[PDB]
């Protein structure tokens, strides 16, 4: 069921990094990832986060559609494309963190909790601020734990509506042409050591999916390309992208 190939850490080693890719093959039903140890360590989830947040507000009404604005709050933040007004779409594009912390107070512990466990999504304990704790409260997740949970969102078998799923499937677009559809969060911690990046998601081929997670250290901002450029490497190795 799972296989272990470390000749892919020959593309972190590579770039000075380290780190461990999980793949899945729905078709087959077989893991594979470098680090066996690495892929079941649980990290706080950041950014990726905002895929169950995205559900939760939705399927609670927090969010009515993908067009609803949020407006900027008129605080000046060090990432630009976060002083703007938001939707959902580029909310998640731009991981405009504080429209999520807001979605979360209007959530609230007591249903943001329900809805975790719901989901059965990591260690589902919510302990720490409720507009701070998927970047440093006590939220854990391991990357074939976030498998897990894509997987039940590809299939739309999460507690939620169908239309909450579709909605953040739409949102969580992030790369398409001819030869495959990439759908994915990324995710940057670093409130809480070690400092990692995430990218976890699905490329979808005409006849199969492959779900990925990864993460990596990310000692700074310099390497955050090499999330998704080290996972490319991975596809390609594998022949699941040309
Ligand atoms: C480059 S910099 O401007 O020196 N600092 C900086 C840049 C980006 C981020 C960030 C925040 C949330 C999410 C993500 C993500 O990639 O998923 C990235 C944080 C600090």
């Amino acid at each position: 069921e799972w296989q272990e190939n470390k000749s892919w850490n020959a593309h972190f080693t590579e770039h000075k990094s380290q780190g461990v890719v999980v793949l899945w093959n729905e078709n087959k039903q077989q893991g594979f990832t470098n680090n066996l140890k690495r892929a079941n360590q649980a990290f706080l989830p950041a950014s990726t986060f905002k895929i169950p947040n995205s559900l939760i507000a939705l399927d609670l009404g927090v969010v009515k559609d993908e067009h609803q604005v949020f407006k900027w709050d008129g605080q000046t933040r060090d990432i630009a494309t976060w002083n703007r007004d938001h939707n959902l779409i580029t909310a998640m594009k731009y991981s405009v963190v504080p429209v999520y912390q807001e979605f979360a107070r209007q959530i609230g512990e007591a249903r943001m909790s329900k809805m975790l466990h719901a989901f059965d999504y990591g260690n589902e304990d919510i302990s720490g601020n409720v507009d701070s704790f998927w970047l440093d409260g006590g939220i854990r997740i391991s990357a074939t734990e976030q498998i897990s949970f894509l997987r039940k969102l590809y299939h739309n078998k999460l507690h939620v509506s169908e239309r909450s799923q579709r909605i953040v499937k739409q949102a969580m677009l992030t790369e398409a042409n001819g030869d495959y559809i990439i759908r994915a969060k990324t995710g940057y911690s670093t409130r809480i050591e070690p400092k990692i990046g995430w990218w976890v998601g699905w490329v979808e081929l005409d006849d199969n999916v492959w779900f990925f997670a990864m993460n990596m250290d990310m000692p700074t901002s310099d390497g955050l390309g090499l999330r998704q450029a080290i996972t490319k490497e991975v596809l390609k190795q594998e022949k699941i992208i040309p």
